[PDB]
């Protein structure tokens, strides 16, 4: 679990979105495993605007933050998980590291702020859904 709180926006994994998220929907994309809903309170997070390939992510299943190198956002084949079939996921970044299903929502950050959230794992990789292209998160 986990979300990004930027302005009056909540960014979650689409597969973990609540009824309240869907009832307050701003934007969702299944191919990216992202959903954004409206908030009443303003949030503490800053979105990275950058092409960093190094940063740090939170892994709830280790209670640890790990420094990683990660690929640039790409269209990647993902094997079946408890929450999705085998399918192609867009805007996905991969690193070498530990990720189980409950680790989804964990933040990946770089020197510029929040890069994305854990979305995939298995086979010694963790995949992160990028949010750095979502410029509209920073306004309105
Ligand atoms: C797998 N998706 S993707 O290649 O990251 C991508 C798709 C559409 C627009 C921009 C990008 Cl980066
Ligand atoms: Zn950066």
């Amino acid at each position: 679990s986990g979300a990004i709180y930027v302005g009056n926006y909540r960014v979650v994994n689409r597969h973990l979105a609540t009824h309240n998220d869907w009832a307050n929907l701003v934007w969702e994309d299944s191919s990216r495993d992202l959903l954004v809903s409206s908030t009443t309170a303003q949030g503490c997070d800053t979105i990275a605007r950058c092409d960093c390939q190094t940063g740090v992510y939170y892994c709830s299943s280790r209670r640890k933050h790990y420094p990683v190198s990660f690929s640039k956002p790409s269209l990647i084949f993902v094997e079946a998980s408890e929450y999705y079939p085998a399918r192609y996921q867009s805007h996905l970044m991969l690193a070498v590291g530990h990720s189980e299903p409950g680790d989804c929502g964990g933040i990946l950050r770089c020197q510029h702020g929040v890069v994305g959230i854990v979305s995939t794992g298995g086979n010694g990789l963790v995949g992160f859904a990028d949010v750095r292209d979502l410029l509209w998160l920073d306004e309105e």
